[PDB]
């Protein structure tokens, strides 16, 4: 069962072996393996240092039935669980992550210092640096430390008694949700959500982040002069904060990731999704293009212009963001520094491949084998 | 449900269970029979009938008796459309029901098999007005050799290896080029020379066969506002016609059997005329439109790919030759999808090929969680004949 990997514009093929590492003593052998990983990554395997990191990992499960990581481990365990992440097109920088140990937090309070700081530190003045912030660990008493939000910066989406949104589509619930926690609301399309933080076995708790933390670009094209008019805008900073962070067994329900946008992730998707803010056909209108026929492309045409609108107003805003055709380069770059390095590397096509002009980009022709590997981030329920 | 595969629409929030995926050496050939005859029977609604039954004996008498079997008429052009509506990676199938089937199971030559071939073109063509056909040739059988068409397609560009080691025409049809001079075909040197079929009957050499140049409908490519686009002097075939698969019935495998439909665009837009190895023109029309093809940031290749496209669309409508666009064609997909949720409780189809290699996200289609299987009669891929 070795799967083969065949690349179709250069007729060339891989082979990935990588794929075949795919109660108590269930933890302990998660744990001993993660242990073994990261004293193989620092060249100390078989060292006395290894073999005593091994017993106090051994002797505190046995006693307790969980443990605890030290800051290098978890540090290397973050850009692993990266490094891991089959969905992921930006892996070629997944050496290169400040960590925050945030295992030292007790209140929601301090949860939202944290998080402005990473928001702070990440953002930089748009020279955007990817980081993570570990919250303290699951613990099978109580219950989980948590980010409600899905993204740390995301906009309201308000929902009319006639069934449209104002804002974004995809936040309606967790709007709704600010608002019942005693939040009130805005009524614009680009209002930045507060941030519900919950401590173990509490009631969530609302802050609404200082505006000078969230850097926001406001859209323009670089011939177009109507595009402008269109009042659109996106932040500067994709900071994802529902997943889940599991490092050897141990599970971190808050572990917030940012770093920078590939451009279709706005440009195609959030501006251009039926079910987000749906823009297309105002865009094609404006550029006077035929709406009635499918046939006049006026769909990707107004696309193309709405992805070159975001490059540029982000390369004008001098905040960093990659086009599609940088990344997914680099992503093969990526994929072959890790046939040499490990014999194969994870990776989900259907998410890879971007959103628009896929086959002109190198990935579509690229096979690819999805598993998945320990350090991993993993989907966990929405805690309500 | 239960543990059928949950499939999810992530652009409405629906929910359907796939239920049609569970049914995914001479007793071999028996039971595929018996399974495709019942198959039969059901769709003309006379399960358990008499006349079920009695084929099923017929049927394995036959095979007692040889060691193969023969379909009847009905049950050949049944199990065609059924082959269509199997396959995966086709995202026309709303048409699937649609299906002149020609019947050239009593073929007995090379010659035989390009006047097949010729009324099949013809007759699809139909002067620009198309019509999805196959003609199917005699099935394997136990000691003889095969019918194959050695063309991956009826109409296919040749590729001619330079001294430079650079390609003039169609990179993907260097092999099927070479393989028409060795047997003797007087190869010409545009980038657009229309291939010969080469064909091959029963224990015998393949024949070569030009096709009479007016039986070959072809779209000059224009553009409906860049006028220097016309000049690139861009063309291509109006007629798709797949000839290297094999065509499965009940166990019986039909190793010549080519079928055409109509073109989505997408397929020469973005594949034939914009992949690297094939026509890659992309750069060369992004020059002509003034792009700044030195940077990835200027989208050079995105706004020349949009371009190229409309121009075949436009192209095919002036020419009154049927095509699709890949938001017409994924549309009708996703009605097919529900027809046949209905009709059979789910539908196989493979991702990968249905999304079109453009705006994925821009048609319904990339929203759309969908299940892929192999279901019979099918449609399967086969060694090339050399
Ligand atoms: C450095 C710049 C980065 C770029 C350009 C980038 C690019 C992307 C893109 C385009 C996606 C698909 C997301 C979607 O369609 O919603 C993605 C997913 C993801 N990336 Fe990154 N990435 C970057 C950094 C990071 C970092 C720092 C981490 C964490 C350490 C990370 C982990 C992930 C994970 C876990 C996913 C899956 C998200 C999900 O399932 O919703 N990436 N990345
Ligand atoms: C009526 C118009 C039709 C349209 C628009 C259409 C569309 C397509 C497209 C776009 C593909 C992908 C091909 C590629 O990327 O190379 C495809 C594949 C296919 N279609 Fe169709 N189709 C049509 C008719 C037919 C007919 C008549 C049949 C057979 C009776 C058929 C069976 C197939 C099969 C078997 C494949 C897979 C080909 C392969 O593996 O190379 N389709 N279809
Ligand atoms: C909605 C949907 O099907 C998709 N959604 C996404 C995707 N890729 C990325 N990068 N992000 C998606 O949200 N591809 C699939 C096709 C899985
Ligand atoms: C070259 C390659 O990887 C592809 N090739 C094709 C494709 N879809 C279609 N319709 N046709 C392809 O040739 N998608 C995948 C990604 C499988
Ligand atoms: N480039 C990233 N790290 N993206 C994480 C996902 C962000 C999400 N796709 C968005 O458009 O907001
Ligand atoms: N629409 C069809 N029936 N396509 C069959 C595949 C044709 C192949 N994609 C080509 O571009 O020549």
């Amino acid at each position: 069962k070795f799967p083969r990997v065949k690349n179709w514009e250069l007729g060339s093929i891989t082979y990935d072996t990588l794929c075949a590492q795919s109660p108590a003593e269930q933890l302990l052998s998660q744990a001993r393996d993660f242990i073994n990983q990261y004293y193989s990554s620092i060249k100390r395997s078989g060292s006395q240092a290894h073999e005593e990191r091994l017993q106090e990992v051994e002797a505190e499960v046995a006693s307790t039935g969980t443990y605890h990581l030290r800051e290098s481990e978890l540090v290397f365990g973050a850009k692993q669980a990266w490094r891991n992440a089959p969905r992921c097109v930006g892996r070629i920088q997944w050496g290169k992550l400040q960590v925050f140990d945030a295992r030292d937090c007790s209140s929601a309070q301090e949860m939202f210092t944290y998080i402005c700081n990473h928001i702070k530190y990440a953002t930089n003045r748009g020279n955007l640096r990817s980081a993570i912030t570990v919250f303290p660990q699951r613990a099978p008493g109580r219950g989980d430390f948590r980010i409600w939000n899905s993204q740390l910066v995301r906009y309201a989406g308000y929902r009319q008694q006639d069934g449209s949104v104002r804002g974004d589509p995809a936040n309606v619930e967790i709007t709704e949700l600010c608002i019942q926690h005693g939040w009130t609301p805005g009524n614009g399309r680009f209002d930045v959500l507060p941030l519900l933080l919950q401590a173990p076995d509490e009631a969530p708790e609302l802050f609404v982040l200082p505006p000078e933390l969230v850097l926001e670009v406001p859209l323009e094209h670089p011939t177009l002069e109507w595009f402008a008019a269109l009042g659109l805008r996106w932040y500067a900073l994709p900071a994802v904060s529902n997943m889940l962070l599991e490092i050897g067994g141990l599970e971190f329900s808050a572990a917030p990731f940012s770093g920078w946008y590939m451009s279709t992730e706005i440009g195609t998707r959030n501006l251009c999704d039926p079910h987000r803010y749906n823009i297309l056909e105002d865009v094609a209108v404006c550029m006077d293009l035929d709406t009635r026929t499918t046939s006049s492309l006026w769909k990707d045409k107004a696309a193309v212009e709405i992805n070159l609108a975001v490059l540029h107003s982000f390369q004008l805003a001098k905040v960093t963001i990659v086009d599609h055709h940088a990344a997914t380069v680099s992503f093969m770059k990526h994929l072959d520094n890790e046939q040499k390095a490990r014999g194969g590397c994870p990776a989900d096509w259907a998410w890879i491949v971007p959103p628009i002009s896929g086959s002109l980009t190198p990935v579509f022709h690229q096979e690819m084998v999805n598993y998945i590997l320990s350090p991993a981030f993993r989907y966990q329920p929405d805690p309500w």
